[PDB]
C-alpha cells in the first residue's frame, strides 16, 4: 500500500493550481547545495496526502525532480535502474524521429541537473517564492531555463491550447483509486519506482518515486484550425460542423471531452462533463468488427494510439484492462499566450504556444517513450486492423518533419490517407527522477 506522504503531489494528484513554472537548474556546489536541499526545500515539499485535503493546501506547491547528471553531481552514483534516464532525453530524439534543431538548446544536451516545480494561484507568489529560493541557495545554484504554463481563462480552463479538454483520462492504482467506469486498472509499481510489483530494483532512497518525462511541445494552433477547415469531409452538415467532425476524428474526443467512440457524429457536452461517463467504453460496438470498424472512432485517433484499450484484446465490456503497464500520469499544463487576433486572422503562429508535457511512469521504457515510439509513431500500430495501414497518430506522431500520413479519419472511407503537417513540434525536454520526499532531506542531501 502506498505512503502518500511520502509520494511528491504531482505524480498522483496534480498540483492543483493556477500556474506553474519548471525552473530548470544546474547544481553549483553540491555542498551547499545539499545544506539547503534539506533546510529549505524538503519542509516544503508537496506530498500527496497534503494536495488531496482542500483544507492543507500550500500557497505555493513545490516539487522537485533530479536528472541522472544532477544525482552524479550529488554524488549519487546508484542504478536507478532505467538506461533511458541515464542516457538523457537529448540521446532519444531519434527515437522519435524527431531532429534537436527545434529544441530548447538548453534542453539539447545533459548540463541541466534538476527543475522545480512551483505551483500557485498567482504568478506573482511564485516569483516571490523563486526570490527565496534563489536567495537561500544563492551561488550554490543556476537557473539554465524556465517555462511559465497557465490553466487556460474562463470557460477554457481544463482544455489544452487546440480547445480539447483535457485530463479525463488517467489508469487507477489499484488498492488507492475507487475505479470511474471503463477507467484502467493498474499496479502501483507501474508509476511509482519500487511500488507493487514494479520488476525493476531500485536504490532503497528510490523507493516512491516516478520518472518524470518532460516535454515542452509547441502547438500550432492556426494552422490546425485552417487545416482542419481545408480538409473537412464533404457533408451536409454546416462547414464549421464538418471541420470540428474532423478534428474528434484526430483526438479521439470531442472539445467538450465525449469520446467519439461513444458519440461518433456529435459532440455531447453533458456527456463531455460526466466523469461517472466519459471513459466508459472500450471501442468495442455490437454489430460491428473491432477489426474493421472506424465509424465510431479512427483506429489512429491520439487516444486510441495512446491507450489502445480492447484494440490488444481483453474484454469487449469496459473495464477493459488491456496493456496496463503501458500507462503513464499525465500532469501536463498549457504554456504561452491565447491565440492573438493577428495569428487567427493570417492563420499563421508568431508567438509561442503549446503544452508543458509531463508523464510520470516507473519505466520511461514502458510509458512515455513506448507510446511515442513503438504505438504513435507506428504506421501499422494498433496490429490486426484492416486496413492495415494505420497511419501515425496525427496529434503527436513524428516522421522525421515530414508530413505524417494518417488513415481511417474520414467516416465515408477508411482508406482514405490524410498528408498531414505536424501541428505538434517538440522543442525537446529532459527526464527526471522525482524521487520520495523522505530521499529529498535524506539520501541526497547526504
Ligand atoms: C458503462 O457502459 C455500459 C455498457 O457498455 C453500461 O452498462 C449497460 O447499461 C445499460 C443501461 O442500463 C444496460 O441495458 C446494459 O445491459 C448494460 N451493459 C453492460 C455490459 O453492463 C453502463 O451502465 C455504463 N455505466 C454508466 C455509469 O453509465
Ligand atoms: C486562413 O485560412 C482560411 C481557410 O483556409 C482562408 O479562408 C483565409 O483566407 C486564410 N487567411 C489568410 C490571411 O490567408
Ligand atoms: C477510398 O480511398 C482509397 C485510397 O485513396 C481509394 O483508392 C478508393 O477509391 C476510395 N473509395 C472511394 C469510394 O472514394
Ligand atoms: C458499446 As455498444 C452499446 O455500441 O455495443
Ligand atoms: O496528453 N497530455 O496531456
Amino acid at each position: 500500500s502506498l505512503n502518500t506522504d511520502d509520494i511528491q503531489g504531482d505524480i498522483l494528484v496534480g498540483m492543483h493550481k493556477q500556474k506553474q513554472l519548471f525552473y530548470f537548474f544546474a547544481i553549483n556546489d553540491p555542498a551547499t547545495f545539499k545544506t539547503h536541499l534539506a533546510s529549505d526545500i524538503a519542509p516544503v515539499v508537496a506530498s500527496v496526502t497534503q494536495l488531496s485535503n482542500v483544507a492543507t493546501q500550500p500557497l505555493v506547491a513545490l516539487n522537485i525532480a533530479f536528472s541522472n547528471t544532477g544525482l552524479l553531481a550529488l554524488g549519487v552514483t546508484d542504478n536507478l535502474g532505467d538506461s533511458l534516464f541515464a542516457n538523457g532525453q537529448a540521446k532519444d530524439a531519434t527515437s522519435f524521429k524527431e531532429s534537436t534543431s527545434s529544441w530548447v538548446p538548453q534542453f539539447a544536451g545533459t548540463g541541466i541537473h534538476g527543475v522545480i516545480i512551483l505551483a500557485s494561484d498567482t504568478t506573482d507568489l511564485i516569483d516571490q517564492q523563486v526570490a527565496s529560493i534563489e536567495s537561500t541557495f544563492g551561488s550554490s545554484i543556476s537557473k539554465l531555463y524556465s517555462l511559465s504554463a497557465s490553466i487556460r481563462p474562463g470557460n477554457e480552463a481544463g482544455h489544452e491550447m487546440f480547445g480539447f479538454l483535457d485530463g479525463i483520462a488517467q489508469p487507477a492504482i489499484n488498492g488507492f483509486n475507487t475505479p470511474l467506469p471503463g477507467q484502467n486498472i493498474v499496479d502501483a509499481g507501474v508509476i511509482i519506482t519500487g511500488a507493487t510489483n514494479d520488476p525493476i530494483t531500485r536504490p532503497s532512497w528510490a523507493v516512491g518515486g516516478s520518472f518524470l518525462a518532460f516535454r515542452q511541445l509547441e502547438q500550432l494552433v492556426p494552422e490546425f484550425n485552417k487545416y482542419l477547415l481545408d480538409n473537412a469531409p464533404a457533408g451536409s452538415g454546416s462547414l464549421q460542423a464538418r471541420a470540428d467532425l474532423l478534428g474528434a476524428r484526430m483526438v479521439g474526443r470531442w472539445k467538450s471531452g465525449a469520446p467519439i467512440d461513444l458519440t461518433p457524429t456529435a459532440d455531447d457536452p453533458a456527456l463531455g462533463a460526466d466523469a461517472q461517463r466519459n471513459n466508459n467504453f472500450t471501442y468495442s460496438h455490437a454489430g460491428f468488427d473491432l477489426g474493421s470498424d472506424q465509424s465510431h472512432c479512427p483506429f489512429s485517433a491520439h487516444i486510441r494510439k495512446t491507450r489502445p484499450r480492447a484494440d490488444l484484446g481483453g474484454s469487449l465490456t469496459p473495464p477493459n484492462l488491456s496493456a496496463g503497464a503501458n500507462s503513464i500520469m499525465r500532469s501536463g499544463i498549457p504554456y504561452g499566450p491565447e491565440v492573438t487576433s493577428a495569428e487567427s486572422a493570417s492563420n499563421t503562429t508568431t508567438q509561442e504556444r503549446g503544452l508543458a508535457f509531463v508523464a510520470y511512469q516507473a519505466q520511461l521504457s514502458q510509458g512515455f517513450h513506448f507510446l511515442q515510439q513503438t504505438w504513435a509513431d507506428n504506421a501499422n500500430f494498433p496490429p490486426g486492423k484492416t486496413p492495415a495501414t494505420v497511419g501515425l497518430d496525427p496529434i503527436i506522431g513524428q516522421n522525421n518533419g515530414q508530413p505524417r500520413v494518417v488513415n481511417g479519419l474520414l467516416p465515408s472511407n477508411s482508406s482514405a490517407s490524410l498528408s498531414i503537417p505536424q501541428f505538434v513540434v517538440s522543442h525537446g525536454g529532459e527526464y527526471f527522477f522525482s524521487p520520495p520526499i523522505s530521499a529529498i532531506g535524506g539520501r541526497l542531501s547526504a
